[PDB]
Parts: C-alpha cells; structure tokens; sequence
C-alpha cells in the first residue's frame, strides 16, 4: 500500500545511540541529508532528491520519532524531540555512515533540527539550506493575534498531553490532509503526489506518532525556544553558508522577508522565494531543486 | 434526564428576531440578566442565582446558540455569534419580558456579550458585571508566546470549519471536561455540581452545539476583536457602572491586570479578585454571589 517514491535509493536503517533512523540514500558524491517536516515523513523529498541525487549522496531520513525512524521514550522536557536532540542522534546517524561534515536542507521541523544542528555544531555542515522556516525563536517572538491565528498548531500541538492526542485521534486522516492543503498555494491537496499522501496519512494513523509531533511541538514551545533564545542573546550566528527558500504563500514579507530574518540569526544566508505555499519540495520542485542544486553545488 | 438546579425558577423561552432564548427566571425585584460562557450552559449559575433571585428579578439565560436556545445558522463572518449580535439578541429578549434596563452579569463569552451590549447599547444596562475575562481586543492584543500556549483554545477554535468540529467530535466528552477542569483552581471537576457537568457535558455532545461553540470563537478572533478594536482606538468606554470580577487563577489576570486594563475600557468599574479558576460561580459561589449582590444592591 505504500509506494516506493525513491526508485533506485536504498534504504537503510541507521543505529544511534536514540534508536533507528530511517533514510532513503541515493546518489554518489559530496552527502546531502534531507530532513522533513511536519505532518510528513522522508517521502516530502521524492520529486527533488532524485536530482539532488545527481550531484550528492542524498540521505532522505525520518526526523527521529517520524516516519520509521525509531521514537525514543519522550520525558518532561520532551528531551529526543526538542531540536538540539534530534540534531545530535542525525549528527550521530551521519557518522554511522562515515558523514562528519555533510551538507543539509531542512523543511518545516526538519529545518528547524537542520539551522539547530547549524548553531550547536557548525563544523558538521558544509552548507545549510532551510526551507520555509524562521527561527523558533521568531515564530514565538512574533506571536500576535495573526500568527496565532495562522499557526495555531504550535500553541494547540504544545498543549498537555493528552489533550492533542486526543483531539488529534478524533480525526487524524482529516486533520492530515487539512493540514497537507490547507498551507499549499492551492489550498487541496492536488500539488502532492497521491502516494505520497498515503506515506502522510499512514504515518498520522499511528497514535503513537501523533505523540511525538505533538513531543515535537511541546519541545517547539519549550525547549527550543530556550535554546533559540540563548543564541539570540548571546548574539550567536550560524557561521555555515546557508540558503533560506520560503513560499512566497507560505509566509513571507509582511514587514520583514525571512531573508532579513535569517541575516540576523546567519551570517552568510541567500535566500529567495519560490513560487509555492509551504511545500516547496512538492509544490515547486524544479524551482527548489534547482535553488538547491545550485546552492549546494 | 438533566437535572433542575433552579428550584423554584420558571422557565422561558422567549423569542427574538434571532431564535428562542431559553431562560430560567425567579426572584423579584430589578431584573438582572446573567449569562454564562462556554463551554457551559446557564445552569453554571446555579449556586449564586438563588441568593441573587433574593433581591433581584433573575433571568439565567441560555446564550443564542448555546445550552436550549436556539442555534442561528451563521455566515462566514459569524455574525449571530458576533458579541454583537448577540447582545442585540438578549436585549431583544429582554424587551420580550419588558425589561429595556437591566442589570446584567455575565461570565465567560457572556461577559463578552455583556460589555459589548454596553459598549453599543449602555442606555440598556443599569449596572455590568463581567467575571473573569479581559475584552477580546486584550486578549488578543496580549497574544505572545505564554498566553497563545495558555488560551491556546482561542486560536484553536476560530480555526475554519469544519477543523476544530472534526477533532472535537471524536470524544467530545473529553474536551468538555477538559476545559471544565483545565480552567478551574483545582484543575479538576471537583469545583462543579455533578448534574451541571451533566448539563455542559450534554449540550456539548450535540456537534451543532460544538459547531456553535467554535462560531463563537470565530467571531471572537475577527468580528468581535474589529468591533473591540474600533471601540479602543476610538477611546469609547463603557459608561455604565461596572463590576470585572476575576479568578485570582483565572483565565483574565494571566494576560494582565484586570483592573488596569478594565479601567481602559470602563469610565466606572470597581474590580475584586476571588480565590477561584475561571468559574467564580461556581467555584467561589459564596464570594462570586456576595460580590455580586453588593454591587447590584
């Protein structure tokens, strides 16, 4: 029932010390991990990794606790789930494959792990693409009643369990799907590949990884923003060249671009817009593969 | 089967251009509306209507949409769940029973009702009371990282239908009670008459209820904030002598000081803290009843 999307990838599952992390891994050359986000697994990378793959060993990994990767026991602080964490067991998985000093794009969460991972051990990237995120830190900063609005998920995912949980399991396939349109440009789900979907919907009908976005989120309130704000106030920039993409529907420049953003959290970023809500890897892919291609090349 | 918690109140449905109102009415005396929020019913007044209806003419109304009055159907901007009309409404209702000045107490969304039927038809109120809330404008204007986690459910349910609808149907009954105890001193149900709980448990199992519950909050996160907004940055202030009563571990005094910003909204407006969580009537019956009675009296 669920596709191979990564036709000529391997696939392996990488011990760390925190559990397996699942990846797709294609291609030869300079690696390139891809971190996903949220609600979606490793398969958000099908329509670009396979020309990434033309330049780079492409790693397509489950962020810890998604997809297949293993989910490691969460506690209080929602310690595996909190991005300084989930940076550290991929910087782990990396050098299960003998990658110490690799390339990364993230979405999403993934982005978040990837401009984390950028921050608290630089000399791990050679170069740091973030899709469509800001810093936690400003989504938190910014929140006002629009953004609250807009990402409501990050203060309704941070509840308590089990209220999300719940809430979640009251209509999962529902909610994934909604949460799939809802941020595309086209407001359904027609940008993503069906089978893709499927890779989503599966994922989401687990309990049990609802749990861990949720873990996720609560470490987006908590956790990370703490880290973040450590960073912010220590004035500390993110030394690895990095290139930050956003949807131009995804949010963009009502009073700031993320490119003014990020130049205050990196000190080498380019950025630019890509014609695409907030899944650019599936809704404009020749334009993020190419952007990436670029970039990391 | 639901119990009577207003023995010896008669019950009314009266109408209005907008749907019946469902009323318990007792007591003699000034007439003295008092609504409830959400996610309750009229009969969170049940411990404190009784000593009210004493001295006063006592309507515990059912809020349009809510408990067993009559749900309008609404509109993309959620108008009959607009504070304004839904004051427009109770004041229609009012004039039913020939009560064109009343003193009027409300809790919760009902309070929102009540300053904003101040705010646009003071001539019709004697003397308001709120419990427990800011104006929506406050709260959403105070909407940063703590509180967006803290009144999450304010972004939550103004998400578009049928969202926040399809996840709260999956077990209602959680949210209900979740709420309930969230928002309590105790942070259990142990505040609340059993048979009241019943009461908000059931209005709440009817997902046209729900649906009405998440209009409300719609309307609380546009219509009503651009109606506040209007109000503030225009400087018109509630004329009419007021009482904000709060919970010391309410919802209204985590955004701010109740008073100081009451003082803002209101020319006349005294303010008490009681020991209590958001339910004064019914966590604080005693308190919420005398304070009540002092200020109507």
């Amino acid at each position: 029932d669920l596709a191979d999307l990564f036709p000529g990838f391997g696939s392996e599952w990488i011990n760390t010390s925190s559990g397996r992390i699942f990846a797709r891994v294609g291609g030869d050359g300079p690696p390139l991990l891809l971190l996903h986000g949220f609600p979606q697994t490793h398969v958000m990378w099908h329509r670009v990794a396979p020309k990434l793959a033309e330049r780079f060993k492409v790693i397509v990994a489950d962020l810890p606790g998604y997809g297949w990767s293993d989910m490691p026991e969460s506690d209080e602080q929602h310690t595996p789930y909190t991005k300084r964490a989930m940076a550290k067991q991929l910087i782990e998985a990396m050098e299960q494959l003998g990658h110490v000093h690799f390339a990364l794009a993230g979405h999403d969460r993934g982005a978040r792990v990837s401009y984390r991972l950028a921050l608290d051990s630089p000399g791990r990237l050679s170069k740091l693409a973030v899709l469509d995120i800001l810093p936690t830190y400003e989504y938190w900063q910014r929140m006002n009643r629009a953004y609250a609005l807009k990402i409501y998920h990050w203060s309704f995912l941070a509840q308590p369990a089990p209220l999300p949980e719940n809430l979640l399991g009251g209509d999962p396939d529902f909610y994934v799907k909604a949460k799939l349109a809802s941020w595309t440009r086209a407001g359904d789900l027609s940008a993503f590949d069906p089978r893709a979907v499927e890779h989503y919907r599966i994922a989401f009908a687990d309990p049990m990884r609802r749990h861990v976005m949720c873990e996720d989120y609560r470490a987006g309130a908590y956790a990370d923003f703490e880290h973040d704000k450590i960073d912010v106030e220590a004035g500390n920039k993110i030394p690895v060249p990095m290139l930050a993409l956003w949807g131009a529907s995804g949010i963009a420049q009502s009073a700031a671009t993320p490119l003014d953003v990020w130049r205050k959290w990196a000190s080498d970023v380019q950025g630019a817009p890509i014609e695409s809500g907030h899944f650019l890897p599936e809704e404009a892919p020749d334009q993020t593969a190419e952007a990436l291609v670029r970039f990391f090349s």
